[PDB]
């Protein structure tokens, strides 16, 4: 309150593998709509695999990605596509998180349980995600027909 996990663990911020996260606050504004997140297979050493689903236009439509974790670090590849972020805020029981995108730009990104979370802690995830936005505009993906 708003103290929450302490140095902050990507793995554990993803509640080790057990959830999906959705994205529901993003300063890009090509944030893709109804982003999803969820584990396809278990943690191999450090690499995870992760099903990324959202609507291409009216459809749905499903991207298959390889992340590797290093402390609050993930390094997110498809193709010869890859994309660096890092974990900046993880809330106490893993509720939600904020991201830091890191680019030439830095965006912020705020995810959240697909299976829901406590108010308090999704209320720290937003502050966090307000604090670090600073004045910028934000996309709100999950409000997209989802
Ligand atoms: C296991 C929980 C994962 C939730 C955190 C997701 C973090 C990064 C996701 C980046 C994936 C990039 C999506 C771009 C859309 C695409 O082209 O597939």
């Amino acid at each position: 309150d708003c103290t929450g996990s302490e140095p902050v663990d990507a793995f554990q911020a993803f509640s080790e593998g057990k959830e999906a996260y959705v994205l529901v606050r993003s300063t890009d504004p090509k944030a893709r709509d109804c982003l999803k997140g969820e584990p396809a297979g278990e943690k191999q050493d450090n690499t995870l695999p992760v099903m990324m689903t959202f609507k291409n236009g009216t459809d749905w439509a499903s991207t298959d990605w390889t992340f590797t974790l290093d402390g609050a670090k993930v390094t997110a590849t498809l193709g010869n596509l890859t994309q660096n972020r890092e974990v900046v805020y993880d809330s106490q029981s893993h509720h939600c998180h904020v991201d830091k995108v890191e680019k030439e730009v830095p965006d912020y990104e705020m995810w959240m349980l697909d299976a829901g979370g406590l108010e308090v802690e999704v209320e720290c995830c937003r502050q966090k995600l307000e604090e670090l936005a600073s004045g910028r505009n934000q996309m709100y993906p999950h409000l997209k027909d989802c």
